[PDB]
């Protein structure tokens, strides 16, 4: 299985926006930054919190394919500016008329005939029929059979792991989103039994990324502070009694030497930092 | 003299914004990207055009220190959303109460006494008096004398090259902005007699930036295409009869291998590309 990369950042960044419209745009900028770099997981953490819930909600809306949005998100006041947004244009976001090996779907909520598998809509012209009888409203990944009876009232396909499009066909297939009550929860509530075997924090107080060597790894995590830096969710977390955030991570880096602004915003810092790291990440995640 | 770096991009990117507010924010994102990376020059070029004039205007507003904005920009409808913007927080943007070796100023438009030098305001509590009698309304760079008669009705300082804060004290001191009628004007209308001795264009069609070696250089230029790529201002320019933009530049790079979005927006692409290049630029510009 290929390496994973997870990004963590505070919900509080949305409090800095200057209008609701831009509050939405900024959440959009995060999603795009993470998608461009093929991030597997985004962790929004409370820097000790509706900022966190809103940010996560937006992130999930944008990851979810369009044909599934009506079904998966009731109208909210967090998605009222959904429109003013940039698409991720990720490999799993396709038109109805686009031929593809795999497609996300939702299982229709119907009885079905006794032996028979579920009905799933993958935004194709016809529902897709499958192998198994699964609990409805649930989101799945379907691999469409290559032979498609030209007359059939449905298409046919098989449900598969959601890792398969990455691992089997090299395709980025979106991120997941995880809420964490604090900075220590970002590490502790990690989705891999494993642990995150490589953690990297960013700071203008850190060491030149040029002079950093990454250890071999399976699950990388990169953590961004707010406007107030990683110090704020570190002081404020009671499980962390430290005089500086350096020690929390395997590496602590400044990813933009000799910046010409006093401050880098975190939607800025995600692009710069992931760029500066991408080679590094690529050669160590072997 | 240290190396220079110039960024070029099309005005037409503003046509893609979805609201005037965001049209302004996006121009803001450009300025910030260029400031973070200490860019010396931004060239906005017409991809054969009010988009270009608006973008340039915004860029110049944001570079100009705040105490000089009233003086240098009449109220326009291009700066009506000036407010909804992010400051560059660049080394030449200081409070009135911030002690600094150098400060930008404007020469007051007054006669003065026959021998005597000009009056300049550098947003200090008192006007600054200088060495020379200069033509008024003109923008200058002032180095304040170290000894400051504590009673004097004015401070005293000397006008200096605007390169001095970079070259002498390592300080980023802003960019200039240049309009170009077409893609060939970006190269031809260059501000260095010299030429730009290193040109780099960006494309997902280009070669991995990992595998690129930069030649020694003095004046680098990096060029971004629109939504439609560099092809559009290349076909449309009549001085350029080529089947592909590769050949226009010394290097043609893809700066984000295996992206998980079909498209990178150019305010995105500036951050990623300059990051991916920064080391490279640093070691060749010796």
């Amino acid at each position: 299985r290929p390496y994973t990369l997870s990004v963590a950042l505070p919900g509080s960044i949305l409090d800095n926006a200057q209008s609701p419209e831009l509050r939405t745009y900024l959440a959009g900028q995060i999603a795009r930054a993470c998608a461009i770099f093929c991030v597997d997981e985004i962790v929004v953490f409370d820097e000790e919190g509706q900022a966190c819930v809103q940010l996560a909600r937006i992130l999930q809306y944008l990851e979810c394919p369009q044909y599934l949005r009506k079904a998966f998100f009731p109208k909210h006041q967090d998605l009222q500016f959904a429109g003013l947004l940039n698409p991720l244009d990720s490999p799993h976001h396709m038109r109805q008329d686009e031929e593809s090996e795999f497609r996300e779907g939702i299982v229709v909520d119907r009885p079905t005939r006794p032996g028979h598998g579920s009905f799933v809509n993958c935004g194709m012209k016809k529902e897709v029929k499958i192998d198994k009888n699964l609990e409805p409203g649930l989101r799945v990944t379907v691999r469409l059979n290559q032979q498609q009876h030209p007359d059939c009232k449905t298409y046919h396909g098989k449900v598969v792991s959601s890792q398969d499009p990455r691992t089997k066909a090299g395709l980025y297939w979106g991120y997941t989103v995880r809420l964490a009550s604090c900075l220590s929860a970002v590490f502790a509530e990690a989705p891999f039994q494993d642990g995150y075997d490589l953690t990297i924090g960013t700071s203008e107080r850190g060491s030149d990324v040029a002079s950093a060597q990454l250890p071999n790894f399976r699950h990388a995590l990169v953590v961004f502070g707010g406007l107030q830096g990683l110090e704020a969710g570190a002081d404020a977390d009671p499980n962390l009694e430290v005089a500086e955030p350096s020690v929390l991570f395997d590496l602590y880096v400044n990813t933009c030497p000799g910046q010409g602004s006093r401050t880098i915003r975190t939607e800025e810092n995600i692009l710069i930092s992931l760029a500066a790291l991408q080679p590094g990440l690529i050669q160590a995640g072997a």
